[PDB]
């Protein structure tokens, strides 16, 4: 099988080049933009017949200058989150190529060597044409070559733990070296307010005013006002539909007049009667100028709409930073100061909770996700049952008949139980994101970072123990509450080396079919150049995400800590999975790379944030993976066993701990030596300016224009 | 047994009262100061032939003045911490009188009703004469009186879930009543900074200047950099016993001149030679006072003894709470800056640890207090059985052989087994201090609560479990660890009722010989009158600690926690506990109080900065009873039960965590719009002083006088 599993490396990794090749399409094709290929685009970095010179590009164009880019002009390019977001697939490759290494060069001797030692066969064709079984399960019960793989887990951890603090602590200086180095953040100087405490008689804008003049003097700028400002959102949103029609019929008439051609609500006949067409839409304009004007104003300036919360921004970093690391009032719950997200991040949805409002939809959401991830199969399960083919005969059907059907279309029907279970997990993201929003967190990058936490979890019970022991997960953990806990490890642990085969498959198939489409799928193609002929045009009226907002952090990082786990799982105990997932993050390192370059924008932009949340879930996996390979070794009856590989967890999470004290505090929470520095770089590089203007206009809300 | 229940209750309350009336022994004989009776001394509140008239106190001279104090002059009186210590065991009355009286009032009816109903028996003697087994062991197994029991819970839960928020938020209140509303604090206006980073050329102080100087202007008063002044320190030691030997000196002969007694240095008899015994010792006060002047300047400006630390001051408390609640540096471990305990608080021992050594701390002691409570058995067995009456025969016992032994002495030497025991178990308190001291923590406040913490956790496995299952910790441990994780309930629940009894003996003979006492035991006496002879004099040389440093909250909350364990568990399951538990509630909540009033000091004080400890222990108490009862009535085949007791435990960790949020943070980190307000009120009062004096004197060391 080992000729077996070398055929079928080699068939996906060449339909992998073939997808590269494919990828060769454009820039011959006409029109030369099959992916959009933001570059220009991207952030603007410029924006605002054809049968020879084919010059044979052979992918030697974007293969070697997506490593050749200095790092800081990648930020710059795209930003510190999506730089740190490939920096999470360079140090996947960081822990992966010396643990293959050495593993192979150790365990294959070691591992193989139990038939006999210093042979001939070594010249012979038996050497690599037996069973891929070179793993630990070839070696007999009791020997002692068992304490090699006992070391080897040390090593790699140790080593992992190597990579995992340096790693840690450069994307730390990363983010501190953006924070320094940056070119007016509002952001910086403000601070959210949450939770202020209803008075008798006096607006909210007035207690913040006493309450910061009073305790946040010499300091203290202005100060921004929430509202539910639903009216005026409709409103505008009508203003922008309005004005792209406008711009449009400007475009259109200077292409081509058409002696003046005036339609308009021809749909509805007698309505509209077509009369100019143009004058008519700067009359919507001046009339939805008008009443922004009118309500915009009044609305701030009323009771019963205005909820407890505030952006004051300060005229000082180091005062934003000490109103925003301090607490306020003798009430803990009230007066809430925290770092002010960036004004696009906020989530103005989720400023008006109360505390208690808070805990309870935490409790109830966190009991929700629960029943969600461990009775995942039941209800999809009993849908798809009813929905039968046989069940569905109506009247509609009778043209729809097995006369017509099954030909090509009988796979989704005969498939329709994957296709309910797929349909489920299309929309899990969605449904994470949503659990997520109830529980207010107030900025998107919290929201991101709560549903990749739910998605790693439930990721990590269904597809990881699903694919290693039985079937339904409600079941599952039934039994596990009915096993031991000295059980639990020994029987994942013996399920483990089965399984490696399996894991071996559905590395290549899913890792390296998703690298390989990443480059360009059919998704993409078929959403742009049919929003061509549907939205509006080819490429105008930029008020639109066709363009991917962000590379998925929400999805995705969950998915490669997923193969995090395998890896760190299968290096002591079947490392033949260890090189073929190390292609997997070489392509990663290469396609997303050069996807950073050239498709994805910035939805929000949070200086990194994320990162002690992947280091947590890291040093997670390594964790399982230490107490599986206890398991196992408790399964192989071999020397004292279960005392190093449950003292390994032990080192693991105070090294974890040891982390989340010393680099984890850069990530959330701003020191004063570095804003004392640039404040004092601010004066000095400019000592006028109004600070005033520039503030108190980027906290409002995007709806008051 | 169950007439035999109440009459063991009544033998054991009537010795109580009998210690109650030997307590009426002082202020009846001659000098009345068996107990130090500290009122007067307590905080100098004056400080600084007897045969007729007896008057019959009768204990009403102390019975309920004990309750007749306003709640304010007790805090002046003892301080904030003592008067909370104190709320713990009224807050305990406020858990189990409602309880109670509920609990029989519904319970006992439909308890003590399976046989029947509606009968004549009601007038019989058989009422109130049979086995004391009106608990839950009487309802057969699948009868839904059962349900009545769930509700019961239910409702306890709320209830004490109630206490439990309404206790804190007073607490809470009381916490920041005592800051505002205090008189000249240095720990106010100051914060602890500790790991400055090593510079090349410059000293720390001249580090401390700049960094605060550029990073906190407008403030920083001074500062004040520390050192370890070991030889000062013995010598101020020194010049303190020849102060002692001085004022000796100087009262004897003021008391009795004996014609210029002229006695010294006999014991060696060449030596000292007796010359003066007064112009010596004058001497020797004069040498001291000239090392103390040329070492005491010259420590202070040299390296390689001053470790990187200092008590920043400031000049407003908004300015060092600003200080405290935030980081300064890039690296979250180095100008670590937290709020300054008092200058009595501090720890001087643990202010040079960096990062990484509390983290390897840390785990070195978490592993060793984990090998310590759960192998507590076997090095003490060890040694009992070395230790055998027959194996120590040597040539010393030949005198004391059996002839002249085991008359009265036998029971001790036959209970050697359980003296080794008892050794442990009082060397126990200091073994968690020294490994809670090995783990740098800087404060005797912090200290405390982690030893508090250690000792609530071996406290509970060892007494509770070793009191419910089988002997041996370590193979508890291992069976537990062999069992499933829906069988730990079970097992603890089903063993619960039968050792119920027990655990009535055990509140009469433990908690309530332990308050009986508390009131005055032989221990307070004879170290008391013995070091009248022993040390210097009867009371003089006011430097000692004869007179209770502080009530233990390093020890003794742990014990009143059990308490409340027992109570939680014994609710809804026999509540024959739940009177007896509230007599020990009762006469706590009056003997310490007197104590409070009479004799315990303040070794320190930090505003009951404890009270979210003990608010944890006690959810974490209640979860335990509510799994506790959800594994006995599985045993007891019932109803749906699981369901809802399992529930119940989720809510009340939700709840705690509400506490947590909402109350928690005013008791470590302290408000800014308090200390505005403090700082207004301060300025107006006295609106002239001279800060700088009062604040650069108070955190220098206890050696620098
Ligand atoms: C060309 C020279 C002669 C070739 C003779 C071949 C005869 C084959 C037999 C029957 C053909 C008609 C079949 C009718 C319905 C098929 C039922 C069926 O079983 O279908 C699916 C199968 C298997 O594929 P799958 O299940 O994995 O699904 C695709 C999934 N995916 C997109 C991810 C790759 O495939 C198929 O049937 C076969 C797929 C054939 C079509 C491929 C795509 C064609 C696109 C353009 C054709 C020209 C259009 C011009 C429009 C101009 C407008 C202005
Ligand atoms: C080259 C010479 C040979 C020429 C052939 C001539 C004779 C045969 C001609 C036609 C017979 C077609 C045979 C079967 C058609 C298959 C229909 C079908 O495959 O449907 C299901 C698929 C969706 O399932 P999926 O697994 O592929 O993607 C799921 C997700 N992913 C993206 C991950 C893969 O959807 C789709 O293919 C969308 C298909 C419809 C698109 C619009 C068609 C234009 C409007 C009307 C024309 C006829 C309408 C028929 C209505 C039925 C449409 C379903
Ligand atoms: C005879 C009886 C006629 C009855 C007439 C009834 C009236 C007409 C009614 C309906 C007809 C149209 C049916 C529309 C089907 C499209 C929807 C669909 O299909 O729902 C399956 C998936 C949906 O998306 P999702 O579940 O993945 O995610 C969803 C969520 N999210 C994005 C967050 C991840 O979509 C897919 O699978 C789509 C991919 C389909 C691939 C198969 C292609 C068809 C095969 C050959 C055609 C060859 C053309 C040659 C072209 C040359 C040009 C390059
Ligand atoms: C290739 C398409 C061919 C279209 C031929 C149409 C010919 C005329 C017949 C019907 C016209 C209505 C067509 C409706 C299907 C559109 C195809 C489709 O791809 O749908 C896409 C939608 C949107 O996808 P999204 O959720 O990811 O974006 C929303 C969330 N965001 C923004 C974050 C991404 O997905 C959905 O709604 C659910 C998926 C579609 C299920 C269709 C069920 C149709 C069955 C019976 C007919 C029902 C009434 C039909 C008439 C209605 C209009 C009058
Ligand atoms: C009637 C009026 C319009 C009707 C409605 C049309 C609406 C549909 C529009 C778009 C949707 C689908 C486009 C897909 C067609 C491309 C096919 C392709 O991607 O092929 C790849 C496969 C490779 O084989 P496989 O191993 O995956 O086995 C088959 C899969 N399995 C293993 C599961 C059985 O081959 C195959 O599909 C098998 C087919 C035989 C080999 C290729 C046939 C020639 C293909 C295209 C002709 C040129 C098109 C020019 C126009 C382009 C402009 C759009
Ligand atoms: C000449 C011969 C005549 C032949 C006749 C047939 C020819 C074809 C006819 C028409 C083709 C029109 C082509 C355009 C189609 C566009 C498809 C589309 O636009 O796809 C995407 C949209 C999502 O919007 P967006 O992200 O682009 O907006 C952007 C969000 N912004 C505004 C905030 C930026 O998808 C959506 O429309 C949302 C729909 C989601 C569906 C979920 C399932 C709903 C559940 C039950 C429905 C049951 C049926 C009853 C329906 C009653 C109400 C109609």
């Amino acid at each position: 099988t080992l000729q077996d599993i070398g055929v079928s490396a080699g068939i996906n990794i060449l339909s992998a080049f073939v997808f590269f090749i494919i990828f060769a399409v454009l820039r011959l094709q006409p029109f030369n933009d099959r992916v959009y290929f933001s570059k220009w685009y991207l952030k603007g970095l410029r924006s605002s017949v054809n049968l020879d010179f084919r010059s044979y590009m052979k992918f030697l164009n974007w293969m070697p200058e997506a490593l050749k880019m200095p790092e800081p002009e990648l930020i710059d390019h795209a930003g510190l989150d999506s730089v740190v977001y490939l920096r999470i697939y360079w140090l996947g490759l960081k822990i992966f190529t010396p643990i293959a290494v050495l593993a192979w060069a150790v365990l294959v001797p070691v591992n193989w060597t139990n038939n006999t030692l210093e042979m001939a066969k070594q010249l012979r064709n038996v050497t690599s044409s037996d069973i891929d079984k070179l793993s630990v399960s070839n070696i007999p019960e009791y020997s002692m070559r068992f304490w090699t793989h006992i070391v080897m887990a040390y090593a790699f951890t140790i080593w992992t733990c190597y990579v995992l603090m340096k790693e840690y602590e450069t994307i730390a200086n990363m983010r501190l070296q953006f924070v320094a180095s940056e070119a007016r953040r509002p952001d910086q100087f403000t601070v959210l307010v949450r939770n202020v405490p209803p008075d008798a008689d006096e607006s909210v804008s007035e207690l913040v005013e006493h309450f910061f003049l009073v305790n946040h003097p010499d300091h203290y700028l202005t100060h921004q006002v929430v509202c539910n400002a639903n009216k005026l959102a409709d409103l505008v949103k009508k203003k922008k539909k309005l004005q792209n029609w406008l711009d449009y019929y400007q475009l259109k008439y200077a292409r081509n007049n058409s002696q003046r051609i005036m339609v308009k609500l021809g749909f509805l006949g007698l309505w509209g009667q077509k009369v100019d067409a143009i004058e008519h839409y700067i009359a919507e304009i001046d009339k939805i100028s008008k009443e922004i004007s009118k309500e915009r104003e009044e609305v701030v300036n009323d009771p019963k709409a205005i909820m407890p919360a505030a952006f004051v921004s300060f005229k000082t970093r180091w005062a934003a930073a000490v109103c925003a690391q301090t607490q306020q009032t003798r009430n803990p719950t009230q007066w809430l100061t925290e770092w002010a997200p960036e004004p696009r991040d906020v989530f103005w949805s989720n400023l008006a909770i109360p505390y208690v409002s808070l805990t309870v939809r935490r409790l109830i959401m966190h009991v929700a996700f629960f029943f969600l991830t461990f009775f995942f199969i039941v209800p999809i399960a009993f849908v798809q049952s009813l929905a039968t083919i046989e069940g569905i005969v109506k009247a509609a059907p009778f043209l729809k008949f097995i006369v017509d059907d099954k030909f090509m279309k009988s796979v989704i029907q005969g498939f329709l139980p994957g296709i309910a279970l797929k349909l489920f997990l299309a929309f899990l993201p969605s449904i994470l994101m949503i659990m997520s929003k109830f529980e207010g967190f107030t900025s998107i990058s919290s929201l991101e970072r709560r549903a990749a936490f739910r998605y790693y979890i439930f990721n990590l019970v269904n597809v990881f123990l699903a694919s290693v022991i039985a079937g339904a997960a409600f079941e599952q953990l039934n039994s596990f509450l009915n096993q031991s806990a000295n059980q639990i490890p020994k029987t994942i642990g013996v399920a483990i080396p089965m399984k490696a085969t399996f894991f071996i498959t559905y590395i290549m198939v899913d890792g390296w079919a998703g690298v390989a489409g990443e480059i360009l799928m059919l998704k993409p193609l078929i959403m742009f150049h049919l929003k061509n002929a549907f939205l509006v045009k080819t490429d105008k009226d930029r008020e639109e995400a066709m363009d991917p907002g962000s590379i998925g952090f929400n999805t995705g990082e969950p998915r490669i800590q997923l193969y995090f786990l395998l890896g760190l799982v299968y290096a002591p105990v079947t490392p033949m999975l260890l090189p073929f997932i190390l292609v997997f993050f070489a392509l990663a390192y290469i396609v997303y790379r050069h996807q950073i370059i050239n498709v994805y924008n910035q939805e929000y932009e949070s200086a990194a944030a994320f990162w002690p949340d992947v280091h947590g879930r890291v040093i997670a996996a390594l964790v399982i993976s230490q107490l599986l390979l206890m398991g196992l070794l408790g399964t192989k009856h071999a020397a004292l066993a279960a005392p190093f590989l449950i003292a390994l967890p032990v080192l693991t999470i105070g090294f974890h701990h040891f982390c989340k004290g010393r680099y984890e505090p850069a990530f959330i929470r701003y020191p004063l030596q570095e804003a004392m520095m640039k404040d004092t770089l601010e004066t000095a590089r400019e000592p006028n300016l109004n600070l005033k203007g520039y503030l108190q206009n980027a906290y409002v809300h995007p709806v008051f224009k």
